[PDB]
Order: C-alpha cells, then structure tokens, then sequence
C-alpha cells in the first residue's frame, strides 16, 4: 500500500492515506481529516521492499 | 537472527561517526555523517538495506532514529524498527583501533574505514566471513 | 571468474557524479554520488567497499581518478591488485533506467540512486544479484 | 610486510616510492632512479595490511 507524508510548520508530517495524485495537488485523508496538499509537500511512498 | 542490525552514533574530532552492527556475526559498517539527523540517517540505512537483508533495526532513542524520514526509509524498505550493548560495546572498540591508526591518515574519515576493514578482516573465521555464511546459509537452506 | 573480482566506473546524471562497483561474478552493485570525480573520493570509496567484500582485483577505464596515487595508496593498503582497460557499461545503463523508473518519488538523485541500487541488487531472475554475491562468497571460504 | 611511501615535494602526492631508510625527521627513498631525501611530515609510510 502507500503511505503519503506531507508538510503545512517543517516536521513532515503522516502517514497518510493517498486518494488521488494530480499533477498539481495530492488529496489524503490523515486521521479522518480530508486534506489537498501541493505536489512539492507531498511524499508518497510505496512498500516496495514489502 | 540473520536480519537483526543495531545502530548507534559515536563523536570523535567534532564528527559524528554512524555505526551499524549485524549482531549475529559482529560485521560492521560505518559513515562520518554531516549531522546527527534524521535525514543522513535515512540515506544510510537505504544504502544498508541494499547490501543486505535487513529486517530489523535496534537503536536508542535519538531523535535522528525516531525521525519521520528514518520511518520513511523503512517503510519503503522493509525495515521493522524497535527502540531501547552490542553496538554500545562496539563503539568503544572502533575507537580504539582507530586511535591506534589514526597517525596514518589525515582525514578522520579515512582512519574510519580502515578501522572497519581491520575490525572486519580479523581472524578461525573474521566478522566479514561470518555474515556472508550466516546469510547464505539461510538462502541455501530456504 | 574469481569471486574476488570487480569493476568500478563513473557515470553521470543532472550534473552529479556517480561512481559504481560491480561484483563481476554475480552483478551485485554499490553506487555513490560523490561531490568530485577525484583520485581522493574514489580511494575513499575503495576502503569503504573492502571492508565489506573479500575484493582482490578491481578493473577501471584509465580515467584520472582511477590511476590517481592516491587509489594505488588505497589498493596497496588494502591489497587490491588494479588492472585497466562491458559489464559495468552495461550496468551503468541499467541503473540509469531504474533511476529514471523512480526518479519522481525522491527529491535527491542520491535517494533515487539508492532505491535503483537496492530493486537491482533484490531482483530475482531464481536467484537475487544480492543473493549470488553472498553465496559466491560463502562457498569460496 | 611490505612498505611504500607516497610524497609530496607540487601538491599532487608522488609514489610509490620504496623505503630506504627512515629517520627521525626525514626519510630516505628511492622513486624509480632518483633517491630523495623527504621530510617526515611530507611522506605516507604505507603497509600492504591487507596482504
Ligand atoms: C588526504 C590523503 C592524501 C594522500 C593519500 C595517499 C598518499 C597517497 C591519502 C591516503 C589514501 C589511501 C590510504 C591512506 C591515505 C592511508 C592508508 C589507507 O589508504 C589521503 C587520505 O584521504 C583519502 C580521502 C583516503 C584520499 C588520508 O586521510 O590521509
Ligand atoms: C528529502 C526527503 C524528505 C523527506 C523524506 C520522507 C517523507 C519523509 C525523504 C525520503 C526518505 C526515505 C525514502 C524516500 C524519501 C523515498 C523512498 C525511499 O525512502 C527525503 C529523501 O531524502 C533523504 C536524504 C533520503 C532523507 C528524498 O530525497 O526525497
Ligand atoms: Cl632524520
Ligand atoms: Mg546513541
Ligand atoms: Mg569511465
């Protein structure tokens, strides 16, 4: 699955649940919390090695 | 077990030195970091995780070892991480060998390294043979 | 071949340097971005990489940094023979490839180089390239 | 155990050189055909460790 964290304050903050990846902003949910981040604050990150 | 590592920060000179033990066989590699933070910590334990199988990570609880990037990093990876004397031991030991050869080189750092390969290569098997047969056991047995 | 042979090149992407180690035998890799593509980086490099590997012979291109004095300093401590002048062309370009595969999930080329080091170095064919090294190694104790 | 000795006179470093004499201030070496004499804070005695 994936797991976004994100910036508002410069800690990043998450995980996050991804929902939509645009080329501009990135929709999560973090804590029932709906939220629409900028691209350049967003990580989203894969559990490639599983 | 074959995928347990510890990892510690020790200071010499001002530097911040990062160690990672295999704690089954007592192989270690390690890095002079720029700062003790989360974000160099993250980028060594990528390059860890691609030379070996890592599983599990042991540290204290620094802040560079709790840090969002480090979780990141093993997220990514793979990497279960557990929080609070193999390396605490082995810090003291590759402080001694390198005040024993530290005169040869200039840079800290590379008395660092030499440091690891003569801790690495010591002899009737050394830590570098011992984490290869240790992991290629548990490859060619399933 | 030998178990203990391997070969070292630079490559480069968006302005960095990256110098590669291939494990002929197996096609395990390590990679660095390195700040400059000198003879003290590279010879720091090489003290790094045999520490962790039983490495005997180490085959480079006749670029400065590898026929610099202070890489023969580095092999003579550590007892590396060099040799000088396709593998590790061929690997620079497939790590090349991983990279770009990755390169939008990481800020730094850095992060990418070592996510692309680890999927090449875990891939299995039914061997990983990380498993062969190891039991290369293993057996020829 | 081997030794050799890298130096500076010019900031590149300079070497192999083979060891002829050490002293307390200076070493004795010989660079292909010429014997130097070079001050100790300006040489790398270096084992072949590894062997
Ligand atoms: C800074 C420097 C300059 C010159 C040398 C060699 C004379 C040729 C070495 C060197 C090169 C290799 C070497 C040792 C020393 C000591 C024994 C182990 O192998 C180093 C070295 O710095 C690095 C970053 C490694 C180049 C250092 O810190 O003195
Ligand atoms: C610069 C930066 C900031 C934040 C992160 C994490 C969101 C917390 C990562 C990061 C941390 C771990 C990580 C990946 C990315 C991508 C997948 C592999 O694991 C990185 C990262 O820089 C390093 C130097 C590695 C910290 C980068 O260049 O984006
Ligand atoms: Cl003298
Ligand atoms: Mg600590
Ligand atoms: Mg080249």
């Amino acid at each position: 699955n994936f797991r976004v964290y994100y910036r508002d304050d410069p800690v990043w903050k998450g995980p996050a649940k991804l929902l939509e990846k645009g080329e501009g902003a990135v929709v999560i949910q973090d804590n029932s919390d709906i939220k629409v981040v900028p691209r350049r604050k967003a990580k989203i990150i894969r559990d490639y090695g599983k």
